[PDB]
């Protein structure tokens, strides 16, 4: 294993500006603000999560050993962490990801997704999957829910709160127990609490059937503890309407219970690719050819164009 030269970067919290409030969850709210470094006359739009003082010394180790992952990546297709602030509570500063959630977007904005964006959404999740295994990173939380939409046409891979860097010699992740993504995971991270770039195509597979069925919950009402017996007797997620047989047999082949059977991420990336070539070959939608999606504020530049 090579050093792990990246920056981490502690901006002092008169250089960040909250604008309105984002959400809110256990650990603190989130607000919309702009990054303005002292003298450089540049406006970054940025979201903060401020910790709350409630959070345990448990919480916040594990909250800085997730931000030390994102720190540690530098990629397109993967969230980008601008620095953390060490006030009173931490606060987190990441680029600012205005259309949200994926899985939010498809649900809400299902009219008006034509398959060249779904197309282009795959691989661009699999050119961010198929870096962090160059990374030996295994992310163990891949879902719609966990990629977030800077535009319509730019989606980025998000929340490392689970991911591992495999050591040098190691080639499996061995969990220990807790509350699991049990419909993402494959099946041997379900018994066997093994986790590999390989398990990380299974949940990828699960990802695009999310995407392709426009935000269907997989197994709806199907309880977790039943997941893994469904499996073992061969059953998997069926086929959505809008997919061709052809986009259908790549989800399959990433649910083999084989692990070495499933594609590589590489290899996602050259068949999505062919297919976002001649996207209404691949994926029959209603009105397809119809669709439209989007597409002080002097000073202000994207946290992509502010390289450092
Ligand atoms: C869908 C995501 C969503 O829309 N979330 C609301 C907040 N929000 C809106 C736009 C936006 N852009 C960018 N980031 C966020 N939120 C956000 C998440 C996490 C975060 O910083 C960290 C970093 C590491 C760890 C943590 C944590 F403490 F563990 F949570 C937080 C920051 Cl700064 C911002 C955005 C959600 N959908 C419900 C699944």
């Amino acid at each position: 294993h090579a050093p792990n030269q990246a920056l981490l970067r502690i901006l002092k919290e008169t250089e960040f500006k909250k604008i309105k409030v984002l959400g809110s969850g256990a650990f603190g709210t989130v607000y919309k603000g702009l990054w303005i470094p002292e003298g450089e006359k540049v406006k970054i739009p940025v979201a903060i999560k401020e910790l709350r003082e409630a959070t345990s010394p448990k919480a916040n180790k594990e909250i800085l050993d997730e931000a030390y992952v994102m720190a540690s990546v530098d990629n397109p297709h993967v969230c980008r962490l601008l620095g953390i602030c060490l006030t009173s509570t931490v606060q987190l500063i990441m680029q600012l990801m205005p259309f949200g959630c994926l899985l939010d977007y498809v649900r809400e904005h299902k009219d008006n997704i034509g398959s060249q964006y779904l197309l282009n959404w795959c691989v661009q999740i699999a050119k961010g999957m198929n870096y962090l295994e160059d990374r030996r990173l295994v992310h163990r939380d891949l879902a719609a829910r966990n990629v977030l939409v800077k535009t319509p046409q730019h989606v980025k891979i998000t929340d490392f709160g689970r991911a591992k860097l495999l050591g040098a010699e190691e080639k499996e992740y061995h969990a220990e127990g807790g509350k699991v993504p049990i419909k993402w995971m494959a099946l041997e991270s379900i018994l066997h609490r093994i986790y590999t770039h390989q398990s990380d195509v299974w949940s990828y597979g699960v990802t695009v059937w999310e995407l392709m069925t426009f935000g269907s919950k997989p197994y709806d009402g199907i309880p977790a503890s039943e997941i893994s017996s469904i499996l073992e007797k061969g059953e998997r997620l069926p086929q959505p309407p809008i997919c061709t047989i052809d986009v259908y047999m790549i989800m399959v082949k990433c649910w083999m219970i084989d692990a070495d059977s499933r594609p590589k991420f590489r290899e996602l990336i050259i068949e999505f690719s062919k297919m976002a070539r001649d996207p209404q070959r691949y994926l029959v939608i209603q009105g397809d050819e119809r669709m439209h999606l989007p597409s002080d504020m002097d000073d202000v530049v994207d946290a992509d164009e502010y390289l450092i």
